[PDB]
């Protein structure tokens, strides 16, 4: 359901809010501090001891205030970066709501990040202090010996009952539009440091809700990554449209099937290989019919999850009508896009039309803007982007091309400006009957064999040869296929590949092996 | 004389049109290439060996074209930064339009920067490579052995013609709004911050002032600004645009200045502080400086008067018509690297620096961000268009210069009920006493009016171990005073007294101890 | 005193504040409805048949409900006009926040408009409705007979307590930013225009310089503006929006004003010229008038001094304190009921009227809209977002007073260089000379600086058949002068060569000819 008409004139009349102070005006809005807002799934110890499932807004508020003074007493202040190093999406959402409650930035690091690369992620930050927990503090540690070192390395253990009396005076902090909330890490080398605003994160959810959309009271099951943009911002837009948000730490589809008979979620967000895990199983006995929507940020027998629920539609009569199969939608977006910038519910991965809060584009090698149905770089535009990379300049302009923020992708656009994904531009392969887009040809090959259950392709050329998208190097292709369980093996695997390539109209590869 | 409708359309219309393309607009709006439009004071050596005196728009286009194309044949691309080290006004534009041209960013270094802070400086910013001239190439080699060195540490010299053979097929570069062009540092102690400015906000401006029909005359300027400011790269591209003839003097000896307003005539001179107060102190007794009808000093002066009573401005008279007037007109320009260029219009108590240009904002503000009423002492900050849109790899120092939304500017102000603004110190200079805080630049303001024989003066906060008391802390203070007195001025007997004596007529708090130096 | 940082932050986040709804946002921001928010004079009748000398938030709140009750059973629904005939501060300020309390226009009649010119006036406009009192409602119930009548045209009398019953379920109102609230009538010849304002537009410039740290404080206001000027009905609202006691003056006699300082000791006082003279003309020796810092004149006006030097204002010390200084304040409102309120700040060749504001642009436009350089005569034009979005049912008078791109105020101005206006003349006031263009007022002001003796003065145009004069026009004429002397003074010999002594010590053209009156 829409939330009310109340609701919706006081959010779009609050120019005040942003993603730095959510908790801060839901009360102003006339919330309820004894009501239950957040869900938890134990995982989190609270300052207490508990190890609380549910917490109201009065609750939420004193949990969010002891962090927010033991990390003032600690010596943080406004505009200081400190580094969340977790893997619990409850984790990232407590500290980032007490640190934007001071003028800090939290910046969400994934603990299971490569050790050496998350060293040298977390020095060129400059952070003044690290908030982890015991699995990985011993080794955090190591950042007291930095040139520049944080001033602590604490444990969430450290945040005990009655430290909210230290935070400051003026709590909490009031956020200017382009004052920074938080920093998050690209998907390599050393990932890329993007950060927000209390603009930039909230400004496609506040455009939408303009536009009397994603804006329900549905109760929502996040199983996203916890250090993801967009497990931040979905939390915090549950909390404000007054829908019940669930935190589950466990992505495995299991827990999920578990978590969506408990809760009995009316959508759930996931990354895709999420909802493929949850397909794998049984599903035979699992009753999944609260769920309408499912929301991934690479599928196949979805529809198996699908059938097993129902999606409300309007009717010959103009009269709601319940229908059979739940919703898919595939979310484009990333730490640095923000959560989405394509709506989408055929050649290529279809992403979908633009959002009216962005523009997007396929782009040559010079910035023009290409024709419809010419392959390019993936560009696009819009007010919820990062502001830019931390305290690296170098990489942030060199991600932009004739005005457009690269995504990373290749792509073509139909004449209605709906754009199609075929691969990442790091992965396309130049052979010298053409390119080849790896993606792409990987699922015209699961589409033509149902009988492959993983894809990949590969290029390969003479030592020393440059095969890639801004290279001139010329490569063969070969396809590593893994084979469903109880598929049989073609005798000449490459003549099999080759067979769907070229009924399908692709090129062909030099080679294939079945590894199953 | 105001520039042409004409150009005012055409200026207006050109929505391309920005920091990182002006020599290319030019050609567009009809002008010629044969017309002179760039006027050297001979240190500049061109790639043919000429020490040039005058560019036409032709000739500049070339030698642009010639660097452009050897910073590209090096391995410079767009997005890439580029250090300049150097000390000339005409090396930092030339490079900046080159290195535009094929959309690389020009980072201006002062080559006198002392050596060790240069070089934890330029490597921070992890440039692409270094353009320099002999005097400094050789320590400047020293980059090659960082851990992300640069591609070349060349002379100009190195700049031979034919080079631009070598330019992109695509020069010239088409700049988005947001694109870098330009890096600059700030102002003695600790590693200077790096603001970088883009195609838009290097311009704006300028653009916004244009549109009011204002700063876009035709008039003659000498520019003897410091190079690596971005105020000397402005105020060259500005005058470019109006078709105003620019002329750039590297030396800023009052006497080369003073002889350059009669070799010139300029009708407008813009210098740092410093100048303009060596000028004063020579005869001008047989010096013609009547052609200049304004001083802008960026530089804190006094006996600029000298100066102005020997120009004339133009006013309207009571029939409505043009009238020449004695006195020539003295601009203070409030800004820094990362302020812009001037976001205040200026032309009694502490420094008066204006009222915020139409395209700025600007308050005082408390410790928390508040803004502050009339009359109090607070943080001067700003907002506007044309500020950098941030620190070079450093956001860190970044965004804690932000405080309630605007950009704090480093000094401590007060402002009246007309929005008119008065600037008092440093913030850092401040000294709190337990009368109450005593304010360095204007205290030595007032000192410096009552007693005309004092040169100069510094006050110095004394306290006990671990008593801290700038206005960010709590600690008091007790101040004693430094003053340098003018030459064979005789010493008083209590100089103490002598000083509380001025600080007591004007209310202020006095002084624990003073001191003839 | 400046509003608290609470209340401005608690303004500045209310995306949905604006000239429609203020009274309703109060209480949100958390303010008493038992608190006293608006003085009266004692010449409004409240429904319930008491004079009410003073009213609490929550009484205007109940006040204007029953009004809105009324409009609402008689008919009146959203974007709807209604017409308020009077002369009254108060009325049409009570009936504007009752019809936007329920979506409709609130059209402001100044009751003493000419007849006949009146009635076109309202009929243009299509009015749902007429509200109005005694001494008009007998000659306004005529527009019942017009082909597109009013539903009603009532007496205030009409609104009964409880009236608030009949207010639509749904109050208040949610305004749109581009909803119309008011419309307004321009000041003698012809048909007034009819400048409509919105929920944004009347309330942009105040919202702007409240953003500033500006136009903000919560000191007592008396308002004795004429109650159908834009003016009077935003100082209101801001005033109630800032936490500032209103007090309300029908009586524009500078008795009842200087009356009306001494009663209620404002810290400001709204006026028009008029007003302000005839204050200047008392004996102002036994009066109290140091209350008063500021005096806003939107009215041309001399012997003002008589009474600024009866009050103080507020400054910075040489201690940077607060001190005490002799002499009010004088602004000078340059504005109309279409420019909105005020987009020049000021407080000599021309009357000065200031630099203009952040929120808005100003030029000096030629014949075909060219900016024109500064010292030369043109139409002043202004751009901002505060103004009318265009005139009442008349899009063929609106855009023609655009031109270039400015909306053209019909006054004649030049600028100095630093966009400093000043005012010379009505357009449709100038004539053209075989030596040049006389500017009426110009003209007038210098002669009436020269012989003090000189109490008006009035320049006349005398020209042959079909021979046209004016600013916009070819034609030459002979200017002859009228001239109004001080009483008992002593008339000239020669008149015409008396003005033209002092015509020519100016420069100015000479006047063919001269008489006294």
């Amino acid at each position: 359901m829409m939330i009310s008409e109340d609701l919706r004139q006081k959010v779009l009349a609050d120019a005040a809010l942003g993603a730095g102070n959510v908790i801060h005006r839901l009360p102003l809005y006339g919330r309820s501090l004894d009501e239950e807002v957040l869900w938890l799934d134990g995982t989190w110890r609270a300052p207490d001891g508990s190890r609380p499932e549910v917490l109201t807004l009065g609750g939420l508020h004193e949990v969010v205030a002891e962090y927010a003074g033991f990390y003032t007493r600690a010596g943080v202040r406004a505009k200081d970066a400190v580094a969340i190093v977790s893997t619990s999406i409850t984790d990232f959402a407590l500290n980032l709501m007490a640190l934007t409650g001071i003028g800090a930035i939290a910046s969400l690091v994934n603990a299971n990040m490569p050790a050496e690369t998350r060293r040298e992620y977390i020095r060129r930050q400059r952070v003044v202090g690290i908030m982890t927990r015991e699995p990985w503090h011993a080794d955090l540690l190591a950042h007291l010996d930095d040139d520049e070192p944080p001033l602590f390395v604490a444990l969430q253990s450290e945040v005990e009952p009655g430290n909210r009396e230290h935070r400051p005076a003026a709590y909490p902090f009031r956020h200017a539009p382009g004052d920074p909330i938080l920093i998050s890490h690209s998907s390599t080398g050393i990932p890329k440091s993007a950060f927000h605003t209390h603009e930039t994160l909230f400004h496609g959810a506040l455009s939408r809700l303009a536009d009397g959309l994603d804006c329900s009271t549905r109760k929502r099951l996040l199983a996203l990554p916890g250090h993801h943009v967009s497990a931040m911002s979905n939390t915090l837009l549950g909390l404000t449209l007054g829908a019940p948000v669930v935190h589950y730490t466990d992505p495995s589809g299991k827990a999920v099937l578990d978590g969506i008979e408990k809760h009995r979620p009316t959508i759930v967000f996931g990354f895709t290989h999420t909802f493929t895990e949850m397909a794998a199983e049984d599903l035979t006995d699992r009753d999944l019919t609260s769920v309408e929507a499912y929301y991934a940020s690479h599928a196949v027998h979805i529809r198996r999850l699908l059938d097993k629920g129902y999606h409300t539609a309007t009717g010959p009569d103009l009269k709601p009508k319940k229908v059979p199969g739940a919703i898919f939608i595939d979310m484009f977006g990333s730490t640095e896009m923000g959560y989405v910038l394509f709506d989408f519910v055929v050649i290529g991965r279809c992403i979908g039309r633009p959002m009216r809060f962005a523009q997007a584009a396929v782009v040559g090698e010079d910035g023009s803007v290409l024709p419809p149905g010419q392959v390019g770089r993936l560009g696009v535009r819009s007010k919820s982007l990062t502001p830019g990379f931390w305290n690296d300049n170098v990489r942030w302009h060199k991600q932009w091309l004739g005005g457009y923020f690269l995504t990373g992708d290749l792509a073509y656009r139909d004449a209605a400006n709906t754009f199609y994904h075929l691969d990442r531009t790091t992965d396309a392969i130049r052979t010298e009957e053409g390119f080849v887009y790896s993606a792409y040809t990987e699922e015209v090959l699961l589409r033509e064999y149902p009988e492959i259950l993983d894809c990949t392709v590969v290029g390969l050329a003479d030592e020393g040869v440059e095969f890639g998208w801004e290279d001139e190097g010329v490569a063969t292709v070969y396809a590593l296929v893994n084979l469903v369980e109880g598929a049989e093996a073609p005798q000449d695997p490459t003549a099999w590949i080759n067979e769907a390539l070229g009924r399908a109209g692709l090129p062909r590869v030099a080679g294939a092996a079945i590894v199953t």
